[PDB]
């Protein structure tokens, strides 16, 4: 049952549940039903990397509370 934070620009915090498996993918179709900003709109980095919709949260050892960083596109 792990949770994972998204940081916007202006400093709200979004969270999310998911599992290690999900995909980046599937993070922003979560963001999206709680932000409404549509996945391809969606630009997700963590520790300085951008991040691919078709990765994994374990393929970036994302694990319980990591915070992402979620800018537009
Ligand atoms: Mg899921
Ligand atoms: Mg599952
Ligand atoms: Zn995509």
């Amino acid at each position: 049952s792990m949770q994972i934070f998204v940081k916007t620009l202006t400093g709200k915090t979004i969270t999310l549940e998911v599992e290690p498996s999900d995909t980046i993918e599937n993070v922003k179709a979560k963001i999206q039903d709680k932000e409404g900003i549509p996945p391809d709109q969606q630009r997700l980095i963590f520790a300085g990397k951008q991040l691919e919709d078709g990765r994994t949260l374990s393929d970036y050892n994302i694990q319980k509370e990591s915070t992402l960083h979620l800018v537009l596109r």
